[PDB]
Formats: C-alpha cells, structure tokens, sequence
C-alpha cells in the first residue's frame, strides 16, 4: 500500500516530487485493475497540483459522491451517464488542499447490499466488501494512498478490514454529506481510506484544517476495554484470532486491556439500526423506489420491498432507544479511553457467496456516532483480519492516536 | 388565500372533482403570476391525480428542492437550466400522497440575502421578503393551497409574516433535506406554506401520515409565554402593534399570557447563530465560491468573502454555545405551552430598499430547533403583520393547535 504521510514528507523535503507521485498512481492503477476493478472511471489525465499538504497525493472517490468533472453514477443503471454540476463539499476540501482526483471508485447500488464487480486485492476469489468496495480494494491494492468511503451501516470498517487498509468513520456529522447520495440521514457518515492511522490523521488534517489532527503522536498506556457485541451474534474465529492477537500485542506495549459488556440500552440501539436506516431509505429513495423500482439493484429492492410497512410511530420508537444507548454509552468512557471490538464477522466471503459480508458488528456505531477506525491485524489464510477502535464521541484524534500505538505494538 | 384543508374536504365529499381543483390553481396562478413573479416556472400541463389525501392539491416548490420533471436553478445563474435527476424526498412525500406540483417558486440566490424579483401580493411595491419568496408570495397571492419553502435563519417565517400566510418550520430534521440544496446543514430545515394553521397540519399529515397531525383541533386556554427578544434589539412599530394585538385577543380568548426572559444561554445561541450558519456556508458552496466567485449574487458574495477565515475553532465553539441553548430552552417550556413571539421587525420594506428583510427574530429558533407557525394578526398601511407560535421540540402538532386557537381569537 502507499502511505499518504510517506509521499507528504518526501515531497515536502524535495525529496519527491508531486507528478512523479502521480505518475505512480496512474501506473499502479493500470497495473492491477483489470485485475481488481476497483474504479468505475479512472482519469489517466489526472495531474497533481502546485501548493497546499495534499499536492501529489492521488485519491480515489467512492462513487456515490459528487465531482464535477466525472459522471457519479451511484453504482446504479437508473444513474448511467448521470453528471453531477459540481464537486460534493468533501471533494472541495480534498482538492483545496491541493489533492488529485484520480478517478471514481465502485460502489454497490446507492451504497446498499448488492455486490459490485470488484475483487479482493489479497484474494481475486474473494470479495472486497461493501457497500465502499472500489475505495477499501484500491488502497488495498496499493492503487492509491486515499481515498473516500461512506457508512450507514459498515460500508467503511468492514470492507477497510477484508482489505487489510486502515480506514476511519469520523464523529457523525463532522465531514458534511452534501452532494453524497443518501441512504440514511440519521447515519450517513463519510470515511477514509489510507495505508496507516497516520496517513488517515493527515488526510482529516488537509482537509477539515483542525488542530487535534495535526501533530498526532501514537497513544501512550491506552485504556482499553474489549467489547464483543455478544448481542451482534456469534463471530468466526478468524476474527476472535485477530482480537486476541491485538489485545495481547496492546498489552505488551503496556496497555491497560479490560473485557467489559455493553449496557442494555446499547444492545437495544444495535438491534434498532435497520429500523431507522430502512425507514429513512425508503423516503432518501422515493423517487427511485417509485419510478425505477425494477430497476433498483436486486437485494436493496427486496429490503425495500420487505420493509415499505415500517410506520413512523416505530420509527420515532427506534430512535428514541438510540437516543437512549448514547447516552449510556458515554458512560462507558469514564473509565476507558477507547473500546476495541471486531470490524467484521471474519474474513472476506468467496465472491461465490454473492454477499459483501454483513455489517452486524459494524452498524451499531454508526448509529451511536463515535468515530472508529481499522486497524489491520494479521490474516488467516491469505485473508485480512481487522479490529475495530472507537473513542468518544467527538474525539476522532484519539481514536487515531490508540490506533496508531496498536500498529506499532502489532509490529512488535 | 386558497384553503387546503377547505379543497380536501370538497374533493371529499365530492363536490369538487381533483381536475377542477388543479384547474382552479393554474387560472388563479394565471390572473397574478404577471404582477407577482412568484414562480420561476409553472407547469401548465400540471394535471391532478386520482386518489391520495392531497389529489387535485396544487404545490409550489421553492427551487433549491430538485425536482425530475423540471429545472432547478437554485435561484443562482450558475444553476441555470440545471435538471436534478430525482425528485428530492419531500417533493416525493407529495406525490406520493396524490399532490400536483404545479410549479418551482422563486428563491434568493442560494437562499440567502440577494433579493429575487417577486413582489408582495398585498402592495407590489413591497418586498414579498426570503428567501422562499415565491413560496409566500404565492399562497399569498391565492394562486395555490400549498407551498414548500426552506429556513436556515427566517426564510420560512419572516416572508409568510411579510405575504400574511400561515407557515411552519417543523421541528429540526422532521422533514428530510435530502436534495435541498444545502446552505447550513446543521439549521437547514424544509417548512410549509398555507392559508391557515389547519392548511398546515393537513399538509404535514399527508406528507409524514404522523399520528399527531391527525384531528388537530384548536388549543383551548393555552398557556402562552411572551418573549420580545431583547437581545435582538427593538422592533418596528407596526411589529409591535401586531404582538399587543394578538396578546390580547388571546386573553380575551381565554389564554393566560405572561412575560418571560429566556435563559442567557440561548441569548448566546442567537447571537453565535451567524457563525455557525457562515462557517458551514463556506464548506456547503464551496465548489461555488472557488471556481464560480464572481457569478455568486453580489450580496452573498460580500457575506462570504468577509467570512473565509472563520475557523474550526470558533466554530466548534459556537456549536456548543448552541447546544447549552437548546438544553436550558426546553426548560422553559415546562411552564408554559408556547412562545408568543415576533416574526419579523416589521412590515415589509421597500423594493426600493433592496433588502428582504432582518432574520434576527426568526434565526434563534433555527438553531433552537423548535416547530414555529405564523399566525396573520392585521395589517398597517395595508401590509400584513404576523407572530410567531413557538412550541418545544417535536410538539408541531401543539404549536399548529395554537395557532389555530389564536387564528380564530383574533377572528373574535
């Protein structure tokens, strides 16, 4: 993979030079992407730009954002050809930051179920995940040092983590969804995609200017609690290796590693995500599920299908025991500094399985909000396995920071 | 004005047929369209549909809320000709529910302070005011039962105050922004446009199918709390004129009005609401302001180029400020049912005076959240005065029941 922070400073010394940067990309990309098909859409005359920290940095967008100067076609038939007017304000902030917009990566219809073409870079055989798949598999694919995602569900941390690629989910709200396709207002939340915590740390600095990311240093004696999410099902074991693997390394680089359960109210919001995502859907939808109906992909149709019952009363219920599970959940930070969890079920599923995996340990923090991020652990098999780090709300940098100190204690 | 609620009741009952209805509005849009301007377009191919609570119920769509069958140019010319793919969800809410949309309604230039060419139905020689001026001016003006405008500090209040028509901001986020073009996500809220309260609730029940807009009735004896908003500076006479006007028709009809001072903390919210709404502003036009700056209106152009260097700081500090307002507001309401408040300086300037009015006494409760309804008190100088009914978070329904009882005690 390329790291992000890496090209910065080597550029920034002289060191490298931004086309040369460029050029890479443009060639990494036509090496392996008949292989891996992670863009939609891949502009070979892309070049670098002049000033600011993101020049000579090359980012891949996940195809349910709007750019001005490629189509955004939503993974979608109904959007073929589809040309937004203007950048999304997430892509502003990349390109004012003097990034390169390299190309639009794949996307599962309107970021839902349905599996796109891409394949898993470790694993041609397997699937990248979703619904971010082109972002999590070119990265991956060392294709590009960024790139940008979104989650409603899991669409960041669980194809981040079959593609064996750091990647974030800020605090809800934090980057602005405008001119991103909606599946969910109440979740929608755009991501990144990089090599390292580090590279993610300087990408949200270029791009939102904050000072908590500037100057990230690797965390010091995390205080760690370990949820399982017992409430999200039973796990593969591939992913409990990767787990106790993690917390064994944490905690020979001194880190106070504690297993502790979730309040009830937490286990009530999990199981009421899919109540607030598909009712909201279906009105974020309208016009599709409306007019194009049959040509909406065939899993998300049949969720909708499934779900034009959900009543708003039910929904208001739903999102009255979110409400609930925040707040409980913010007392769990009193005594930890982050929770460290699994980012997905197991490793990636065989494309045979015409599934992206499911979301099920990744959903419930969407909804609750707090930022998370992928940290590669170690692979079974060939495949990739990630934990997943999350920290209070609103505090993203230290979400980074532990997730860095993770890193360097994995690497010994 | 044409009474929604008065055309459902007859299409009903079936006095009326929904094509006679539709006919209605496209000849009532036709006899003053010429002399208000309040329509960027109007479709006269329009026709009703067969079923659905709001069949052969006309609508007008403030052009910042895409629209698949007609152009939205954000009231900006760098959107001119522009053709959004879908329907933007509410728009979908009601068509759904059986509506006609006959037409998009003028807007200020990205919904802010430049002026559009429509002209108050009560004296075109007035400001209809913003910046969904089209969306009063046309209710106003009795070319149709509904419209939908938007309000990030008082465009939806202030130019129904200013048109003399009932409106409502819902409560935050209760109707989706999805497809809206963005201005400041975190006030951004959709709001509707009708003859009377009643109007209002029938709309907002075809378009949600909540339970709490079914059998609204008037308030009986509400306990109402009076709030002039000092922090604001003082109002116009004529402003004033209309707000003792309107205490004491509510005495007189039974309700108990006492004088209150709000909390400091929201005095606070009001006064930081500009930096929250200019910070996102720049991030929500981006693409805007960095490669079309001089095709941006002169005055918003003005407002952000004086506002580039706010910083995620202070912002984040804002927000906060913000936060502690809503928190301290909702005590307030444990006393008394609604506020009873201004809805705007006074009564609509000039043309001549290039301005559509001071948001200052409708942007709190922007921010704040909170459903407001716009109740006609009378009119000096033959143009109109209006208050606004403010009840707490997600008690829409309350406010609207109010501002029936107040319509009716100041009918006597």
């Amino acid at each position: 993979m390329i790291s992000l922070a890496d090209l910065q400073r080597r550029i920034e010394t002289g060191e490298l030079s931004p086309n040369a940067a460029i050029a890479q990309s443009h060639a990494a990309i036509e090496a392996r992407e008949k292989e891996v098909h992670a863009f939609v859409r891949h502009d070979k005359s892309a070049r670098a730009q002049a000033s600011g920290p993101l020049r000579g940095i090359a980012v891949g967008i996940k195809d349910i954002i709007d750019t001005a100067n490629m189509p955004t076609e939503m993974g979608s038939e109904i959007y073929r050809g589809w040309q937004p007017r203007s950048d999304a304000p997430v892509v502003m902030m990349l390109k004012r930051a003097g990034a390169t917009i390299i190309g639009k990566t794949t996307t599962t219809a309107f970021a839902s179920r349905d599996p796109t073409a891409t394949l898993n870079p470790h694993n041609t055989g397997h699937s990248p995940g979703g619904s971010s798949a082109g972002s999590a598999a070119a990265v991956g694919a060392g294709m590009i040092p960024l790139a940008l995602g979104t989650q409603t569900g899991g669409s960041v941390i669980r194809p981040a983590a079959y593609c064996g690629t750091a990647a974030i989910k800020p605090s809800f709200r934090m980057l602005p969804t405008v001119g991103v396709k909606c599946y969910s207002w109440a979740l929608d939340t755009v991501g990144l995609f990089g090599a390292r915590a580090e590279d993610l740390a300087r990408g949200l600095l270029a791009m939102t200017g904050r000072s908590e990311f500037s100057g990230i240093v690797p965390a010091k004696a995390p205080r760690i609690g370990v949820v399982r999410q017992e409430f999200a099902g039973a796990v593969e074991p591939a992913a409990e290796q990767g787990l106790q693997a993690a917390i064994k390394a944490a905690e020979r680089a001194g880190a106070s590693v504690q297993a502790i359960d979730l309040p009830e109210a937490v286990h009530e919001a999990w199981r009421i995500h899919p109540i607030i995502q598909d009712f909201e859907a279906h009105r974020a939808l309208a016009w599709e599920f409306s007019e194009h109906h049959d040509e909406i992909a065939p899993m998300l149709r049949a969720s909708l299908d499934a779900t034009v019952g959900l009543t708003p009363k039910e929904y208001d219920e739903a999102r009255r025991i979110g409400r609930r599970g925040r707040r409980e959940l913010g007392e769990v930070f009193e005594g930890v500094d982050v929770l460290l969890t699994y980012s997905a079920p197991g490793t990636a599923p065989a494309k045979a399985l015409a599934s992206t995996g499911d979301p099920r340990y990744n959903r419930l923090w969407t909804l609750m909000g707090n930022p998370c991020v992928n940290v590669p652990v170690l692979k079974v098999g060939g495949l990739p396995i990630g934990v997943q780090v999350i920290a209070r709300f609103g505090n993203d940098a230290h979400a980074l920071a532990t997730a860095w100190f993770l890193e360097d204690a994995l690497a010994k």
